[PDB]
RNA sequence: GGCCGCGGCAGGUUCGAAUCCUGCCGCGAUCGCC
RNA sequence: GGCCGCGGCAGGUUCGAUCCUGCCGCGGCC
RNA sequence: GGCCGCGGCGCCGCGAUC
C-alpha cells in the first residue's frame, strides 16, 4: 500500500529513539573526556560515528592511532593500557590482533589499537583500513543515514545482514557503499534486480562492469572485495527479494520472520508423506567462536552428505543447528534402506593372476562376467543411511573439521524417527524440507 | 586319469555311431538321385560334407548353384521349386533369403539357392561364401575331423557353441578354422588361454597379432570377421574355461551341467537375504524366428534396465527367458522403495523470466535456492521398481523391439515376490543371482 | 666459437646415445607385452613417448585409461593392481592418487591410473590433464625434439630445470610448450631476455601480452599457469642467463657446475674477515618427501630470519640444506653481540595511573622522559643471535613447519665457529656468502 | 570307536600304497645298477632304507662312503660328479654341507658324500652320524615301521613334524628312537602325557631321568640331544595333544586342519573390540632357503618386539609369514598412542659437574628434582607403534637378520587398519589373536 | 651359508656405561642348531 | 525380415536447451 | 600430506601450487 508510506513506517522499526541516542551521546562525551586525559590520539569510527546504526544495536568503536614506528607488541601494550583505563568494565577479545571490549555508562564499546597511516598503501592489517573507510564515508553518507538504516533493516529481517560466517551476508560497510553508489534504499533495490554473480560495482570509479565474481570494489583499496564473504546463495536471495519488493511492496519485508513451530505429530505425517529418511548427528558443541564453528559445521555436513551420495542413499539436503550445549547435523535421504548385496568390481578376464586371486575368496554367491570383466556379489557393512553415517562419523571424525571432528570423536549419536522431533531442531527441519506455514 | 584318456573317452560323447552315419548316407545318395533327374547344378557343403558334424546334430546342406546370368529375384523361384520337388516332408524357413527345409529318409535337409562364382570377389550375399568356405576346408580339415568334433562338443556342453543370436558363440566354420590353425583341439585350448579382446587370428597368413577387437580373418575374405557374432563375454568364458581345463582336466567339461532345480522356499529365503527387489515382466512370445526374437528380448531387457538406473532403483543384473507361449524379462534391483519426494532442477537466479515460470507451479513444498539455482521438491508417480516398470512398459512399449514391444502393448504383467518362483524361470533366476549348487 | 657451432657441440651432451635408446625401446616392448596380456587400456606419455627426454634421464610414463563410470576407489584399486603386476621391485608412491613406481629391464617406470576423458572440460585432476598434454604436443613437437633437449640441458646445467619444490624452476611440459611457441632453443633464449615478471605467454593463441604475474597459458586449460611454481628469482636467473649467453655464447652454459669444496680453514678466515655471525640450526630430517620438506625448510628459515630482524641482529641471508640424516638452517648476521641494556616503552606523561604502575616496577636504572613519553632501561634475555635463535627455536617450534617444527621441538642444536665448518654445509655457506671460485 | 580301530583307520592315511612302493623299489633297484657299474662305495640310509617313510613323502637317501684320507673339498666335488652320472634331472643344493638332489624314474633322490668311519668316535659333521644312526636303527626298528609312521603322521597333522627351522618339531630320527624306546605309537602318546621340560630319555641305557632340559640322548653320541631343535612350546603342544587324544581319541588327530576362513569386516570388528594396534612390516622376500629365512624372520620379529617393549607400546604377541614374493612381520600392541612427553633420568644432586651439563641442555619445560635425583621432560620422536617401528626398521635394519635386514633396507611398508586385512596374513592374525570359529 | 649361546676389541645412546643397543673378531651349539 | 552401428528429419521432457521418442538412407551381424 | 594466498573473528574455513 504505497511504497513511500511503507518506507516511512519502516524507519520507525530501525531508527534509534531519543533515549538510545542520548544514551550514546552521554557515553561518547564521557569516553572522549577519559581519552583526552591520557593524551592519546584516537578517532571514533564505524556505525555509531556516522549515525547509521540500528535501533537496539548501539555500540561505540574507538580506534587508537599510534605512530608507524611502534612495534606490534608496543601497539598491543599501549592499546591494552588505554582500553582498560577508559572503560568501566573491560574484557580482552581477540581478532587479527588483541583489543579491549567494555562498557561506558551502560553502552558497549570497542577500543582497538591501529597504526596512524598517511596513505592506504601502508595498510598491512585490516584494522588499519577501518579509519580510512570512515574517512571515505563520513562526508559522502551525510543526509543518507536513514537510507542505510532502511537497507540494513531490510537485510536483517531477511537473515542476510552481517558478513560473519554465521550469516555470510552483507556487512555494514557494504550497505553504506551501496547507498553512496545508488543514493537511496529504493534505488539500490531497483538496480539489484539486475545483479548477476559476475556483477562488479566500483563506487570510486563510479561504474558497474562485468567480472569473474560478484565484487564490490573498496574505494580505499581497489584489490579488496567488500562483499568477499557474501555467499552466492544469499546474493541470489537478495536479488529475488528485491524483485518481490518492487512487484508487491510491503512493510512485512522489514519484519523478522517467526520460525515455524509445528507439533511433532504434523511433522511426523509430513515425513511419512515425503517417504524419506530424516535423522541427525548430535554432538557436544566445541567451545569456540562462531566464525570457527560454523564453517566447521558446514564442512562436517558436506562431508557426510558426500558420503551419503557415494553410498547411494541419495541425500536431498543437509542442515545444521548450534545450541549452547549441543550441535546437530541434519540430513534427509531418498533411500530408507538399500539391499545387502552389491556389485564388487573385479579384474578383466585376460588377467589370469588377479582373476585367480579374485575368485579364491569365499563368497555366498558365484562371481560372474559382464562386459569382459569379473564382478562379485558381496555384502554391505550397512543398509540404512543412519548406520552408514554412524560408521563414517566413527572412522572419519578427523575429516569433519578440526574442533567439530574432535568433539564427534569423543561423543556423538544418531537420532531419527519421532525421537528426533523431540530435539530442538524442528525449525531447521521445516526449512530444510520446505514446509509451508 | 589324464588328458590323453579324457579326450579318448570324450570322442564317444562326440563321434556319431555307425547307425547315425548310415542314416545319413542313405539320405544323401537318395537326395543326389533327385538332383540328377532334373539335371541341375548342385554341391554338398557344410559339416555333413566335411564329416565334422557333432553327434546328434546330423543336418545335410545342399547348395543350388546358378549362373551369374540371373538377377537376385529369379534365383528363389526355380530355387525353392527344385527344393520342393526333391524333399519329402518339406516346409519353408526364413534366414537371410528364402530356402526349403524338409526330411528325406529320416534326417532333415536344407536347400539354399546361390550363385556359382569364379573368384571370391563377386560375393554379394552371405550364402555365396559358403561354397568357398567348404572348398577352402575340404582338403585342409581331412584327418582333423575328430579334433573339430572335440572342440564343438566342448563348446556345446558349456553353452557357447553356435553363432546364432540365441547363443552368440562359436560358429561351426569358426571351430574348423581354429583346428586348422592350431592343428588340434588341445593346442587350441592351450593357446586360447592367452587370447584377449584384441587378438587377431589370421589363418591364411598363419600368424596371430594385436588388433582393435577379437577378429578371426576369413581365408576367403580378409575383411570378414568369422567371429563377429561371438560376444565379448562368451570369449571371456571360453578363455576362462580353457584355463580351468588345462589346470584340472576332466571329462565333465564335455558333459552338459545339471539343470539346478531349487525349491521355491530356499529361493524366497535367498531373495530375503539379498534384500533386493526381484520381479519379472511377463508377456506372450511373438511368433518369430529366434534370430529375430532374442535380439529384441536383449533390447527390451536393456531399455528397462536403463530406465531403472535412470529412476535410481539401481538394478544389479537382468536376464530373460522364452518358453513356447511366454517370454520373461527378469530384473534384480538394490532399491525396493524410494521416497515420494525428489528434487527437480530449476533455472539460475539471474534468469527472471524462467524463475517466474518455475515458481508459478503449485507444489506441496516451498522451492529453494542452492548453489545459484532454484530447486523444487516434487512428487514421484511411483516409488517401487515394479511400479516404475508398469508405467514404462505401458507408455514405452514401442521401443522394446518391433515384435516384442507390440506383444507387450497387447498384454503384459509384472510378477514379483513368491508368485514369481512358480513361473518357469528358476534356472535363470539362480544364474542371475549367482546361486551356487 | 660461433653460436651455432656451440649448439652443435651441446647436442652431444643432451641427446641420448644409442645404448640408452635401446635400453628404453626394449623396456617399452616388454612393458607393452605385459600390459596387453592384462587387457587394460593404456597410453605412453611424457618425455619418453615424445622423444624429448634428456640424456642420462631415461624414464617411462604409462597412464592407465579407465572409464569415467569407475569410482575413485575402483580407479585406484584396478590401477595399483595393474601397476604391481607389470613392474618389477615395485614401490607405492602417493600423488593425487597412489600410483606404482618400479623397474622394467633396468628402466624406471611410473604406472599412473587416470580417467579416459573425451573433453578437457571434465578435468579437475592433474593426472587427467597429462593425456591431453600429450595429444596436444605429440604432433606439434615433431622435428623439434633436439630443441627441447637443448633447452632442458641449458636449464638443468644451471639448476633450474624441474617444477618440483626443491627447484621451483621449469617443468618439461613448459619447456616443450616454449619450443612450440618460439620454434627453437635459440629463439626462446633470444626472446626470454625481454621477459618480465608480468609477461604472459599464450601458446595456443600464439601471442604474448602483459598481466599480473608471469603466466604461461596451458593450451589444454586457459585458467592454468604452466609456470605456476617457477619462482620469481629463478625466472630472473633465466632471463639473466639468456642475456649472458647471447652476449658471450659458451658450451659451459650447458655443463653442470662443480661444487667449491674449499678447506674449512679458508672458510673460517673468510667468515672472520666478513666479521659476521655465521651459524646453523641442526636437527634431524623428517621422513617426508622433498615436496613437503623444502617448503617447510623455506618457512622455518624465513621465520628465524624475521625473528633476527626483530631482535636487531641484522641478518644478511639465510640458506638451508637437507642431507639423509640431518637438515641445516644457515644464517649470517651483521651483529655478533648486542648490548644487555635496551629501551622499554612506557606510557605518555599524561597518563597518571599507568605512569605510576610503570615507575613502580623495580629496575637497576631510572626511567626517563623523551618526547612526552616515559621510557625505561631493561635487560635482554640474550645478547647473541645464536642464543636468540636458541630461545626462539625452543619456544616457537610450532611456526617452523608442521614436520620440520616437530623435529626441532624434539631435538636441535646451534652450531657455529669451527664446529660448523666440519658439517657438510660448505657449498651452501659459500653460495650464501657469494664466495668466488 | 575304540582306539585300536582308530589307529587301524589311521594307517590308511599313513602307509604308502603299493604303487608308491613299486615306484620307489624300481627307482631303487635301477639306482643301484648305475652305482655298481661305477664301482663306488655307497650305502642306502634314512627313512626309505628302513621303510618308515610317511605316505606321500618318498625320498631316497644315498650316502657315499669314501676313505678318511681325502680331506674336505677332495671328495666334495668328486662325489658331486658321481651324483650327476647316476641321477636323471639333478641340481646342486647347500645346507651346512654340500650335496646333489635329483630324480630317478620319477622318484626323488639325495646323494650326500661323507666319511667311512670305524666307530662313532671319528665323528666330524652330522653327515658322518647318519650311517651310524641307520646302523643303530636298522635292526631294532624292524617290525615297528608302522608305529613310526603313525607317530610321524600324528605330528605332521598338527604341524610339529620335522626338525627344520620352519617347524622346530620332531625329526624323523627322533620319532624312530621314541618308538624303539616305548615300543609303539600308543605307548609313546600315553607316556608323553607326563613329559616335563626337564625329562631326559636315554634309549641306549633304557631309562628316563630328570635333567636340566628336555633331552633325548642319541644312542650314537651321548653328548648330543636328538630333540635339540624341538622348541619348548612344541614340546608343550605335543604333551597337550597326547592328553587330548587319550581322553577322546579321534581320526581327526591324523588329518590336517583347514585354515580359519574369515571376512575382513569381521576381522576389523574384532580388532576394534580388542582396542589394540595391529600392523605388519611388509618387505620383499630374500631369495634364500627356508632354513636360513625363518631363523631371520624370527630374529627380525624378536628385535622389533623388544623395541616395542622398550618403547612402552606393550606388545602382546608377534607372528610372521612368508609368501611367494613377500614376508610379513605381524604385531599386536596394547598402546595405539603414547604421549609426546616422557621422563629422562638425570644425575644425583650432589654431583655438581654432571648436574650442570644435564641442565645446560635447553628444553621446553623446566627440569625438576625427585628423590635426590634430577629429571627432565623431553619429547619422543614418535607416538604410535607404527611410527616407532618405521623409525627402528630404518635405522637398525642391519640387526634384523643378514638377508632379511638387507631387504628391509631397500624397501619396506608399514600396513595397518583395514588395508592389512587385504594382505595374505589373515590366518596368522587369527592365530595370534586367538580368533575362534 | 644362516641362526643361537658365551669371550675379546671398536662405536652409538647418555650428565656419566663393566651393564643399554650397533658393528668387527674368537670358541661351542642347532639346521651348539638346521 | 529383426537386431546393432552411423547420418538427416519431426515430436515428447524440461523454466528453457542435457535426456527420452518416432520416420528415411548408409554399414555390420544371424 | 605439506606449503602459499583469500575470507571471518593468533585460531578456523576455502582456493592456488607440488
Amino acid at each position: 500500500m504505497k511504497v513511500e508510506e511503507i518506507l516511512e513506517k519502516a524507519l520507525e522499526l530501525v531508527i534509534p529513539d531519543e533515549e538510545e541516542v542520548r544514551k550514546g551521546r552521554e557515553a561518547e562525551e564521557e569516553l572522549r573526556r577519559r581519552l583526552d586525559e591520557l593524551g592519546v590520539e584516537y578517532v571514533f569510527v564505524g556505525s555509531y560515528a556516522r549515525n547509521t546504526w540500528l535501533k537496539g544495536s548501539l555500540e561505540i568503536d574507538v580506534f587508537l592511532l599510534f605512530p608507524e614506528e611502534f612495534s606490534k607488541e608496543e601497539l598491543r601494550e599501549r592499546g591494552l593500557e588505554i582500553g582498560k583505563a577508559v572503560l568501566d568494565s573491560y574484557e580482552i577479545r581477540y581478532a587479527e590482533h588483541p583489543y579491549v571490549h567494555g562498557v561506558v555508562k551502560g553502552v558497549e564499546v570497542d577500543v582497538v589499537p591501529c597504526y596512524k597511516l598517511k596513505e592506504p598503501k601502508n595498510i598491512k592489517s585490516a584494522v588499519d583500513r577501518t579509519p580510512f573507510h570512515h574517512k571515505w564515508l563520513e562526508g559522502r553518507i551525510k543526509g543518507k543515514e536513514n537510507e542505510v538504516r532502511l537497507l540494513k533493516g531490510f537485510l536483517k529481517a531477511n537473515g542476510i545482514y552481517g558478513a560473519e560466517y554465521k550469516v555470510r551476508g552483507f556487512s555494514g560497510y557494504l550497505c553504506e557503499l551501496l547507498i553512496v553508489f545508488y543514493g537511496s534504499f529504493l534505488e539500490t533495490v531497483k538496480n539489484a534486480r539486475r545483479w548477476t554473480r559476475r556483477t562488479v560495482i566500483d563506487v570510486a570509479k563510479g561504474e558497474v562492469r562485468k567480472g569473474e565474481e560478484f565484487f564490490v570494489v573498496d574505494p580505499v583499496d581497489e584489490k579488496r572485495n567488500v562483499a568477499a564473504n557474501l555467499s552466492l546463495d544469499n546474493l541470489a536471495r537478495f536479488v529475488h527479494l528485491c524483485r518481490e519488493f518492487m512487484e508487491a511492496p510491503s512493510l512485512g519485508f522489514f519484519k523478522p520472520k517467526h520460525p515455524l513451530e509445528i507439533e511433532p505429530e504434523r511433522l511426523r505425517k509430513i515425513v511419512e508423506e515425503r517417504g524419506t529418511a530424516v535423522f541427525a548427528v548430535k554432538f557436544r558443541k566445541p567451545d569456540i567462536v562462531d566464525d570457527n564453528l560454523y564453517p566447521q559445521l558446514e564442512r562436517a555436513s558436506r562431508k557426510i552428505f558426500e558420503f551419503l551420495e557415494r553410498e547411494n542413499f541419495m541425500p536431498l539436503r543437509s542442515a545444521f543447528k548450534a545450541s549452547e550445549e549441543f550441535c546437530y547435523l541434519l540430513f534427509e535421504c531418498q533411500i530408507k534402506e538399500i539391499s545387502r548385496v552389491f556389485r564388487r568390481m573385479g579384474p578383466q578376464f585376460e588377467d589370469e593372476r588377479n582373476v585367480k586371486k579374485f575368485l579364491s575368496r569365499n563368497r555366498a554367491f558365484r562371481p560372474f562376467i559382464e562386459n569382459g570383466r569379473w564382478w562379485a556379489f558381496e555384502m554391505r557393512k550397512f543398509t540404512t543411511p543412519e548406520e552408514g553415517v554412524r560408521s563414517y562419523a566413527s572412522t572419519h571424525w578427523h575429516t569433519l573439521g578440526k574442533n567439530v571432528g574432535e568433539s564427534i570423536r569423543e561423543y556423538f549419536e544418531i537420532i531419527s524417527g519421532e525421537k528426533l522431533f523431540k530435539e530442538p531442531v524442528t525449525a531447521e527441519l521445516c526449512e530444510m524440507m520446505g514446509v509451508k506455514d
